[PDB]
RNA sequence: AAAACAAGCUCAAUGAGAGCCAUCGGGGGUAGAUCUAUCUCAUGACGAGUGGUGGAAUACUUUGACUCAUGAGAGAG
């Protein structure tokens, strides 16, 4: 129970793909900043650490989602790529287009992908050093 | 005082210096704005993990972290 829906009306809202190394998020919200539903790997999302991050995981997270969606029901949700922060300038893993497609699947109407990746200009040191990691 | 020596001190170097003219460039210095990013703090939303790895653990977590949204501050770039 939600909406309030007038009659021949959609609903909207937005994703929040946050795909990075380890880990995926669904983080589903309304436009304004009020939070639904979101989930992600690591919690329902699977078990392991191993396969957090891997994209069957993001695409069972990506359902888990959408079965609550209908049943709130949205209707479509606008969907933002975010990959990882500034100093590391990492854009989003393969997680996230497995995520997204499980959506579609669902089935769940959408619109309007962006890449929303904090990138810096310039700006601070990353980890490692010098030389950097070396494994 | 009045003479004479054509009295005399070369050239203007693809040597050099100085001048003048219109440009050019992340040459240097001082002062103030600007742009995201990161971290911290305050408020709201959610409700079990988040991190991190070849794989894990130490680590931070319902005294509510992690992500999402607004707002203020800081120092570096």
């Amino acid at each position: 129970l939600g909406p309030v829906k007038r009659d021949g009306e959609i609903v909207m809202g937005v994703a929040h793909i946050y795909a990075s190394k380890n880990d995926t998020f669904v983080h589903v919200t309304d436009l304004s900043g009020s939070e639904t539903l979101a989930r992600c790997t690591g919690g329902i999302a699977v078990r392991a650490q191993r396969d957090e991050a891997t994209p069957y995981a993001a695409m069972l997270a990506a359902q888990a989602v959408a079965a609550r969606l209908k049943e709130l029901g949205v209707d479509g949700v606008h969907i933002k790529f975010r990959g990882e922060g500034g100093s590391s300038r990492r854009l989003p893993a393969q997680g996230a287009q497995s995520a997204l497609r499980a959506l579609a699947r669902a089935g769940v109407k959408i619109g309007r992908i962006e890449d929303v990746t904090p990138l810096p200009h310039d700006s601070t040191r990353r980890k490692g050093g010098r030389r950097g990691r070396r494994l």
